[PDB]
């Protein structure tokens, strides 16, 4: 529990892909996550996230600062090349 | 030209594959792109297709009478087991 | 008793196969590394098939984290980087 | 580089270690035709290359008329060769 | 044509032509020590061979035990000695 | 009607030469042997052009085995076992 | 140093041969290796090479100019009739 489950699509692939980050859930910002999967150019960022009054979301992050939310003590991301 | 642009992905590596069909982007069908790449093994096979409504699309080819549908004067495709 | 490597590398488009004494739940990244003896500053990545969500490529990078497997066996992809 | 001519890497079934060769033409010269007979390849195969595609990036291009031209990686070429 | 005894084809980093040798044994039969006995290895080497696999298809297989039955492709015995 | 048969020896730096009766396709090893006539032990090597990989240095240990031949001609490498 | 030890291979011997060559390991040249061996000569020439990109490897030199790379100290080389 000191690490993060990151589970990640892309659209180039159907199969999705698992890292484990060590930071924990909270510590983890895009730029850990950009970093972790050592992304080719610049693309679009989504996270499923637990939102308290709207429920299940999928949240979109930009600033590499930011951390990402995470959905059950694990991470789960859609990476679009943009 | 007499001939189209194929990229495909395959789960047997990360980097894709590229090949040139003498058919025209519009003669193209399925058949024409098994035997291009894939004569042996049967697969499951979807193609990035501009979807006239819902935007882009993978778009899964199933009658080997069927043609393949381009994306920008190509044919972009993912092969997958199954 | 010991494990069957199926691994893809960007060097000959067809697999190559080893077999490590560890058995499946026995094999860390440090084994896997050792098994293949090339030298290098490489990515790894293995079928895994996770609890919750099914089939997944799984990159690991300890040396002594234990290797995932799928089917009593080890599928793996050696990325150059 | 560079201008005279273009190194040459490949990879064969026949071989663990990758072969490298000099080809007279440069990058944009070199056909299929240079390559296979660069080679002495004795019998058909299948040929591969690694390519920098402008949109989806990195890619193994297989190339099959002997009159087009090989892409580069980096100046060099790499390519597969395979027994088919 | 010939089926009890078995077509050997196999690289070494000594020639870049591949060697041809016949063992008497078959496909089946043949294990690693059956081989080395064969291209009368001298010491130690990594042996590899061109195999069919099931799921995975064509795979070049290492073998480590003289024991083990040597896989063949084509019902030849298609092989590469590293150092 | 003959076979041209080209041998090397690791006594010679220098290749030697001979002639068999027999045709290409008719040579044995025993007759290569008989027609070198060297009593001993030995192993033997023949350049040879196989219709699945090309050229190729074979083995032959089988008297009874017809040699193969490199352009109408035999080609062969001898050494000690 | 003073002379650089070649071990070359020929389609005349399963046994490889061995020379020494007056100059050193950077100053060999392809006419330098053909005067070793008495080319007789025009053939193919490979050399075992340490090339820092992609590791070992079997270069294939042919220009008599050309200054023949080492493999630890040495040179290890393949002449082929061709």
């Amino acid at each position: 529990s000191t690490c993060t489950k990151v589970l990640y699509f892309t659209d180039r692939s159907l199969t999705p892909f698992m890292v484990n980050i060590p930071k924990r859930l909270g510590e983890v910002t895009l730029k850990d996550f950009k970093a972790a999967i050592d992304r080719e150019g610049n693309h679009r960022y989504h996270f499923k996230a637990l939102d308290p009054e709207f429920g299940t979301v999928k949240e979109e992050v930009f600033h590499d600062d930011d951390a990402i939310p995470g959905w059950e003590g694990k991470i789960v991301a859609w990476v679009e090349e943009d």
